[PDB]
């Protein structure tokens, strides 16, 4: 069916262009304000903001709105798109619950579509630093949370009566975890075990130092995002440490010393809400393997 085909190529490109605008606003915000939460002290600003993006206040006084522009921003783009297919579904001459039914299903599927495929892309690009990564899944919650506003938009618009920017706590995981095991990674290039104190690897110690202070950073606001990290995290120099085994006494004892750190650190609640071995249980076949390496 030509028609039907038809209909279906209008709505990819449709979807094309929402992705590619949701993509635009990406790349100006990380450009012109490097994706750091809105921070003002101005009324003339604050509810300038509170118009654009219905945020329960505060009053008190870097650092200010929890969240970055792009909330704002794309909060509106997707009233812009509503407003839009209304005012469209009415020249259709379609009734009020039509309207809103219309709406509220196509809608609903195209942003929801489109944003996915924009993060999706945007996670992809070595731009995004781990900071501005986390602040986007805590400002795509707060879109999560202006989600009715936008519902009631509808009903209002249309004079009717009564998923879209979730992002999959699994697939932001992968992506916290994977810059944080290549940011890993790049601390092990700095191992010269073949080459020449009973003292821990500097590179094993300036890890541990910028792993506390990353996971300290972000903890507290993604709890289960955190936890889930840390065990990616030990997991991962778990296998760097076999790694560097698998290929002088001076030596054997400097891997010792080097796993000691990493064992004290994972038994040290590098996040709270683990707690009991497991973070240990990661190195448990790394030291005995050790210690019948040692036993030669």
């Amino acid at each position: 069916n030509i028609l039907w085909e038809l209909l279906h190529n209008m709505r990819d490109h449709y979807n094309e262009v929402l992705l590619q605008r949701w993509v635009h606003v990406f790349r100006e915000i990380l450009d012109k304000e490097q994706f750091l939460p809105m921070v003002v002290q101005n009324t003339e600003e604050y509810e300038c903001i509170i118009e654009r993006f219905p945020f329960h206040s505060e009053q008190l006084e870097p650092k200010k709105f929890p969240f970055s522009r792009m909330v704002p921003e794309v909060y509106h783009q997707a009233k812009e798109f509503m407003y839009a297919c209304m005012k469209f579904a009415e020249e259709l001459t379609l009734s009020p619950n039509e309207v809103a039914a219309m709406v509220r299903k196509a809608a609903n599927l195209l942003l929801t579509r489109s944003f996915s495929g924009c993060l999706s892309v945007v996670f992809r690009q070595p731009s995004i630093t781990l900071t501005q990564l986390i602040q986007i899944i805590i400002d795509t919650q707060y879109l999560e949370k202006a989600g009715p506003f936008l519902d009631e938009f509808v009903c209002h618009m249309t004079n009717t009566e009564r998923a879209m920017f979730h992002v999959a706590r699994q697939d932001a995981e992968k992506q916290v975890g994977l810059r944080i095991c290549s940011k890993i990674d790049e601390f092990f290039e700095l191992s010269a075990y073949d080459w020449l104190p009973g003292i821990a690897s500097a590179f094993i110690t300036d890890m541990i130092s910028y792993l506390k202070s990353t996971f300290d950073s972000f903890a507290f606001k993604l709890p289960h995002i955190a936890q889930a990290a840390c065990r990616r995290t030990f997991e991962h120099i778990a296998e760097k440490i076999y790694s560097i085994m698998y290929d002088s006494t001076g030596a054997l004892t400097q891997i010792n010393l080097d796993l000691m750190q990493c064992e004290f650190f994972a038994a040290s609640e590098p996040v709270p809400g683990l707690k009991e071995g497991e973070l240990s249980k990661y190195f448990l076949r790394n030291r005995q393997l050790l210690d019948l390496l040692i036993l030669e």
